[PDB]
DNA sequence: CCCGAAAGTCCG
DNA sequence: CGGACTTTCGGG
């Protein structure tokens, strides 16, 4: 069975415009997990928008498939490009495509694409659907990958006042002891977020629970400023 | 334009 | 450890 035409199309224009020379710090800024085309998000975008145009955007019975072809291509931009696919179908998406997503998360995984995954797509669903963070979540913080113990700590961040205080809490408390930089670096992003809404609730966790230092650091960057720094 | 964010390197 | 600094990206 041929790649998609539309896949197929996207990695021939791709390619036609690759750059080997930027391509090379694209890759190390990764820690040389992928290689790269080379291809920064402006004009990646304009070259995805050129397929649309002259292709139209593919019927949403064949949306997954597009973004399995393309996360299965080697180079990472095939990925940013699948994500920016995925935003075109929004309106499709819904709590069916949970696993449709975790799957996302596990495979090819790393920051850029977790981060552009998890706080929007998983997000939106759980706030529609807080009755299925339940089902998911537990399993998430007690799975042997770091990403979707980070998918964990995350999907809440732009809940701003929708936030659930009790669970954030709770899912911090059992990731506060990890060693990994991405879990402690995401807790500290999580509770630091969160300060621009309830600065009292965050300011009060980390001065009476235990966190990496790291996380900890992170969470007060800015919020140090409206309480001070004792002596 | 601006600022804040993931990251990243380099240094003490 | 954590401060100083870097580019790239998203949003105001």
């Amino acid at each position: 069975v041929p790649m998609h035409p539309f896949v197929k199309a996207l990695q021939e224009h791709f390619t036609a415009h690759q750059n080997p020379e930027k391509a090379e710090p694209m890759a190390r800024y990764m820690k040389n997990h992928f290689l790269f085309l080379g291809i920064q998000t402006p004009e990646r975008r304009q070259l995805l928008k050129d397929i649309i145009q002259i292709h139209t955007l593919p019927d949403q019975k064949d949306f997954q498939i597009i973004i399995r072809e393309l996360w299965d291509l080697p180079e990472r931009e095939f990925q940013a490009a699948a994500l920016d696919i995925m935003q075109k179908y929004k309106k499709h998406i819904n709590e069916t495509h949970i696993p449709f997503l975790e799957e996302l998360i596990v495979t090819k995984s790393w920051w850029d694409s977790v981060d552009s995954i998890v706080p929007t797509f998983l997000g939106d669903i759980f706030l529609k659907h807080p009755e299925l963070i339940s089902a998911y979540i537990p399993k998430w913080i007690a799975s042997d990958n770091i990403w979707l113990q980070r998918a964990a700590i995350l999907f809440q961040l732009k809940y701003k006042q929708k936030m659930d205080e009790e669970l954030l809490f709770w899912i911090i408390g059992q990731l506060h002891s990890s060693k990994e930089f991405f879990i402690q670096k995401a807790i500290g992003w999580v509770l630091r977020e969160y300060a621009k809404t309830n600065p009292d609730v965050v300011w009060e966790y980390v001065q009476n629970n235990e966190l990496a230092p790291l996380s900890k650091r992170e969470a007060i960057k800015h919020i140090k400023q409206n309480y001070g720094i004792n002596n």
